């Protein structure tokens, strides 16, 4: 039988990287990630709005302080049990992507709360939490659980613009030192449906070809590596 | 500190045999089957609206591959973010590989490569047979390289029929007496009610309330449902 399934956090999601009314947020999230914040943190906001990109940078900065994180996306609840969360109080940094992925279900809300409780009894750490509705809206019914939740940090993200996504992707690339060519950013961007995730992660892979071949970012070779 | 995997745990409540046996799914079980089994089926895309049973029928054929003592490998695809395209090399060791929500990287140009890489390494000889999942056809979802289309169009496509949604009370009903569990009229309609109608959840539901009725030798009451779920 499977026993797991392998992850990996990708090594661009940081909090520097994060496109720039998200500060407080971000020295929050820096401080659980430390030792030093609060013992719950709720972020929500809509779809691409950098949720995971958030958690994901979370975890990266308590890795980097040698403290011990776990990533959970809740998404895939069909195919994960409850017992999951059982034990998770000793890790330094609890993360529950997309937890109102089991809003209004008794077992995982049970579940859930007893973490909220574990964690908060431990001492060592944080619980952080995303969701797409503030947890009074996100359907949770327990009212212990929705009291968890509304009693820490909460944090809503706002959405991004798409007219400014060009912006994200040069600024990307320049920390990268990858240069890009305008117009090149502009076809990659609209090939790519205007997703971010999925241009920086072809981003990745151009910078990493153009390396190996020592060659620039032009429209052929652009077509050629990703057989467009 | 890193973290190298996420536990993951196949429902042991998910098989042909459990599935709700709604209208016009015949051929693409006979299918899935054949593929679980290695019967000779190579690559199965199915889709279907959301609840419609896609995760369902992936765990089934999982399941029987497990029971034949095959080698199965299931990979939720809706989690990309958190996955690498690395993932998918390295799978020869599998009779089975499922991927579930293939279409949450439709247009995705790595993704789409090493999918289609993949599904030439799994037809390339018989041992191997791949099944993925979708919200829509191989082209309404999106795939922009001609290539994998292809392939998944030298596969088997399926549209999955759900049941209708007035049938929920008897499927619930049906998943319970299949456990030996009497589920009241009365107390599968305010749970249906009270949980929005997410089978999902209500089949997770019966089987902590099968427990309770045992234990206690008692009926499925509303009273009693509400005591033992917390509600
Ligand atoms: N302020 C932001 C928001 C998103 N993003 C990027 O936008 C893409 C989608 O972000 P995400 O997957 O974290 O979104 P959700 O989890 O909120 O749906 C990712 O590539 C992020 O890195 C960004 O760079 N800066
Ligand atoms: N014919 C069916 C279809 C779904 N189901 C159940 O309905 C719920 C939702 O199915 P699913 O999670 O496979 O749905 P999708 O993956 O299609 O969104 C699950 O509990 C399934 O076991 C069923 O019992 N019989
Ligand atoms: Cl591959
Ligand atoms: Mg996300
Ligand atoms: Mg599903
Ligand atoms: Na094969």
């Amino acid at each position: 039988l499977q026993l797991s399934l392998p992850v990996h956090l990708p090594d661009d999601e940081t909090f520097t990287s994060y496109y720039p009314g998200n500060d407080e947020l971000i020295g929050a999230l820096k401080s659980a990630a430390s030792g030093d914040g609060v013992q719950a943190i709720y972020l929500w906001g809509p779809v691409k709005s950098g949720r995971t990109h958030l958690i994901h940078a979370a975890c990266a900065r308590a890795n980097e302080l040698e403290r011990r994180s776990f990533y959970i996306p809740l998404g895939i609840h069909a195919s994960i049990s409850t017992a999951l969360l059982e034990g998770l109080e000793q890790f330094d940094l609890i993360c529950i992507d997309d937890v109102d992925a089991v809003a209004g279900h008794p077992l995982w809300e049970e579940a859930i709360f007893d973490l909220y409780n574990r964690v908060a009894e431990q001492k060592r750490g944080s619980l952080i939490v995303s969701a797409s509705a503030s947890p009074m809206e996100a359907g949770f019914v327990l009212p212990d659980l929705v009291s968890r939740m509304h009693w820490g940090l909460t944090y809503q993200l706002q959405p991004m613009m798409d007219d400014e996504k060009l912006a994200a992707l040069q600024r990307r690339a320049a920390m990268r030192g990858l240069q890009l060519p305008e117009d090149v950013g502009r076809f990659l961007l609209n090939r790519m449906a205007r997703d971010l995730r999925t241009l920086f992660d072809v981003l990745d892979r151009l910078d990493k070809a153009s390396m190996v071949h020592q060659r620039k970012l032009t429209i052929p070779f652009v077509k050629e590596m990703l057989r467009l």
